[PDB]
C-alpha cells in the first residue's frame, strides 16, 4: 500500500504543504531597474554565480529521472511520490533564473563563458553519467555515488554555498529583491532534496558500514573539482571588483571559500558509519 | 530558452495555478460511515469500479517517467517542465485513493479479483509496454503510440468514463462525499494530461499525415480490450444489484457503455488528419 510512516513520505507531505510558490507571481520589476542601473563592469561583477546556478538547474532537472526511475522499479513507492516533488521544484527552479535572466535583459547572453574546467567536469560529466548510471545498474554502490554526487556535492555543497553567498552580497546591497526572494525559496525547496540524499546514503550504508567507506571517498573525489571551481569564481571576482566598491560591501571570499569546505565536512557528518 | 509562448509552457502555467488540491486535507469521515452502513452486497457492488481506479493510477504514475526521459533526450524541456506538474498530479491520485480505501477499511482488500483479462491486458501490458519501449526507441511512431494508450485510451476513454460512472452512481446517492470531492480534484488533472496527449499527437501528425493512420489503427486495436472490461464491470453489476435498488437508482448500463463509446470516438477526432 502507501506505508503512511515511511520518512519518504512524510517528506513528500511536507513538500505538498512546503511547495506552493510559483515564480510567475514574483516580482521582478525593481530588478530589470538595478540591473539597468549597473555599470557595465558591475554587470559583470554579478553574472558568474548566475551563470553557475541557471545551468545548474537545467542540468538536475533533466538529471533527477533516473534516480525516480530505479526506485520505482525497486517498488520504493514512497520514494518516488516523493520525487514527483523534488522533479517539480527543479522545474520552478529553472523557471525562475530564466524569468529573472529575461527581467533585467541578459536572456541571450550565453552565460557559458563564466563555466570553468572543473565546473564542466561536476555538471556536465560526473552528475549526468552518476545519474544515467542507474538506468542499468541500481547497485548500492551506485545508489550511493548518485546520491553523493546529486545531493550532497552539487545541492548540498555548492547549491548551499550559492546561496549563502547570493546573500551575503546582494541582500546587504539592498539589489535584486526578487531574485533573492526566489532564492529564498529555493533553498527551503532543496533542504528537502538534500534529506532524500541523507536518508538514501544512510539507508545504504545501515546494511552494509563498508559502504560509508565509499561515500567518503566519493566525496573527496570530486572535492577538487568543487574547490576548482570556487577558486576559479573567487579569482574571477577579486579581479572585478566594481560592485563591491560601489555598494560598500568588503566582499569576504575567504570566508566564503570556509563556508564551503564547512558545507563539504557537514554533509559527510550526516552520514552514520554505523 | 524557456519559450515563453509554448502550448506546453502554458499547460504548465495552468498546472501550476489549477493544481494546489492535497488529497491530505479531504475529510473522509463521512465515507467511513457510509461504507459501514452499507450491507455486505451493497459494499461489492462499490469495489469494482474503486478496484480499476486504485491500481490504474498506481500503473500511470510508474509508467510516465520514458514519456519525460524521450521528450527531455529531443530537448522539448517546456514539454519536461509540464510533465513534472503531470507526475506529480499523478502521485496525489494514487494518496487520494489509498487514503479512502484506508478511511473506509478495505486497505488490505485485495482487489485484484476485479481484474478480468481484458483490464490486464491495457493496464499490465499494452501501457508499461509502450511507455517502456522509449527508452531506446523514441521514433514518431513510438511516441504516437504511447499517447494513444496512455492518454487517448487509459485516460481520455476509460478515466473519462469511470469518473462519469462515479458521479452518475454515487452523487445520486449522496454518498462518499470524500472521494466524490477526490473524483473531481483528479478529472480536473486529468483534463490537462488529455490535453498534452493530443499536443503530442498532432503535432506529430503535423508532419507527416500518414502518423494519423498509424493513431486510428492503434486507438482500434486497443478497443476490443477497452470494451471487453466495460462489458465485464457491466455484466458484473447487473448480478449484484443490490445498492442499485436499496439507493433508487435505475443504474442505467447502457447509458455508460455508449458514454464509453462517445469518449472513443471524441479522442478519435481531436486529432486532425491534416
Ligand atoms: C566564493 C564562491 C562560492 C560559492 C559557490 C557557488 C555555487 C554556484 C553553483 C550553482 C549550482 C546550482 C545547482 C543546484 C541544483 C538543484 O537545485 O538541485
Ligand atoms: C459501465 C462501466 C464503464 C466505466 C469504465 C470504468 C473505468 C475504470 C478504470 C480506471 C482507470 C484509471 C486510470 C487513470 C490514469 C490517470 O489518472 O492518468
Ligand atoms: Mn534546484
Ligand atoms: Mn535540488
Ligand atoms: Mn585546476
Ligand atoms: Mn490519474
Ligand atoms: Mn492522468
Ligand atoms: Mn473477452
Amino acid at each position: 500500500t502507501i506505508d503512511w510512516e515511511h520518512p519518504m513520505f512524510k517528506l513528500y507531505e511536507k513538500a505538498k504543504r512546503n511547495g506552493k510558490w510559483n515564480p510567475a507571481d514574483i516580482d521582478f520589476s525593481q530588478d530589470q531597474k538595478d540591473f539597468a542601473s549597473l555599470t557595465s563592469e558591475e554587470k559583470i561583477s554579478a553574472l558568474p554565480l548566475v551563470a553557475g546556478f541557471s545551468a545548474g538547474e537545467e542540468a538536475v532537472t533533466l538529471d533527477i529521472l533516473p534516480m525516480a526511475h530505479a526506485l520505482a522499479r525497486q517498488g520504493r513507492l514512497e520514494d518516488v511520490l516523493f520525487l514527483t516533488t523534488f522533479m517539480h521544484d527543479e522545474a520552478k527552479h529553472v523557471e525562475m533564473f530564466s524569468r529573472w535572466q529575461q527581467a533585467v535583459g541578459i536572456g541571450q547572453m550565453d552565460l557559458s563563458v563564466f563555466h570553468n574546467d572543473h565546473y564542466k567536469r561536476i555538471f556536465y560529466e560526473a552528475l549526468p553519467e552518476a545519474m544515467n548510471r542507474l538506468y542499468a545498474d541500481d547497485s548500492p554502490e551506485a545508489v550511493i555515488r548518485a546520491a553523493t554526487v546529486y545531493n550532497m556535492i552539487v545541492e548540498g555543497t555548492l547549491a548551499e554555498s550559492g546561496y549563502y553567498t547570493f546573500r551575503q552580497i546582494y541582500k546587504k546591497a539592498g539589489l535584486f529583491p526578487g531574485l533573492l526572494q526566489g532564492i529564498d525559496y529555493l533553498n527551503m525547496d532543496e533542504g528537502r532534496h538534500i534529506q532524500f540524499g541523507i536518508y538514501t546514503i544512510q539507508r545504504i550504508v545501515n546494511e552494509d558500514e563498508r559502504y560509508y567507506e565509499l561515500f567518503i571517498r566519493y566525496m573527496d573525489e570530486l572535492w577538487p573539482h568543487v574547490i576548482g571551481y570556487v577558486d576559479y569564481l573567487t579569482e574571477l571576482g577579486k579581479r572585478q571588483q566594481q560592485l563591491a566598491r560601489t555598494y560598500a560591501l568588503e566582499i569576504d571570499y575567504d570566508l566564503l571559500r570556509h563556508y564551503v569546505i564547512k558545507q563539504f565536512n557537514l554533509r559527510k557528518k550526516q552520514i552514520s558509519r554505523t
